[PDB]
């Protein structure tokens, strides 16, 4: 479901944001769209050095939220657009989605989000 | 409180992205790194068109997330930082707030983020 656009938004650089629920509150962590591993089946992998609120929020509320975008990419009024993301996420330390993002060699694991919807919001 | 590292953030474009708590789970939408007026106060101000939803959840909890960065600024261990900024949120329609974002025809209210901490995350 993902769309074309959102891939040319992975051409370029940028801040990636990740939210889940905590007990408190939401939480709230990044990475760069450049690291994102995008698999047949919906699947964005991410490669996880730190993400310890984050695997312990995962581990009680699987659902998450994500953001991303590029100014270089038009939108549909003026240029740049981004894109709101809402999954499901595990965690997986082997198997291929462990091994999509093991070239960094700081990753303990890999966050995989399977995709529910895409949104274009710009 | 704002480093100035933050503000080296803030001269290059970038997508932010904005947490709040909803009934059902966090929400999250965005703003650019080049939209954000930063006032005297640990004060920043973002232009609102839509965040309908996000001002509803401000109305129930105040509390805020918001995560920036940049590739161009030189983080702890190599290129690339950003931030994770903890506040409270205000949707003002009048006043100086207001009018710091003004120059934005499309703007509603000014969303105003009153920091409560900042960390550098990289
Ligand atoms: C721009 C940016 C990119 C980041 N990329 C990663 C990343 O790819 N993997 C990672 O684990 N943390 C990354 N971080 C740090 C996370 O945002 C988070 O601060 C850290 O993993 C701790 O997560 P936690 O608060 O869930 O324990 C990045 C931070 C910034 C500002
Ligand atoms: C990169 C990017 C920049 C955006 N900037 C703004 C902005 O400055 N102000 C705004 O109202 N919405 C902006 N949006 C749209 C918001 O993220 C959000 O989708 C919209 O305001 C609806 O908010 P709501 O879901 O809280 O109702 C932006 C979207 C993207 C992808």
């Amino acid at each position: 479901m993902l769309p074309g656009t959102f891939f040319e938004v992975l051409k370029n650089e940028g801040v990636v944001a990740i939210a889940t629920q905590g007990e408190d509150g939401p939480h709230l962590v990044n990475t760069w769209n450049s690291y994102l591993k995008v698999l047949d089946g919906n699947r964005i992998v991410v490669p996880v050095g730190g993400m310890h609120k984050t695997e312990a929020n995962v581990a009680r509320d699987e659902r998450v939220l994500m953001t991303l975008g590029s100014r270089k990419v038009a939108g549909r009024n003026g240029p740049g657009t981004g894109f709101l993301i809402r999954g499901s996420a595990a965690f997986r330390t082997d198997g291929p989605e462990f091994e999509a993002i093991a070239r960094f060699k700081w990753a303990r694991a890999a966050l995989v989000i399977t995709v529910v919807s895409a949104e274009q919001t710009l």
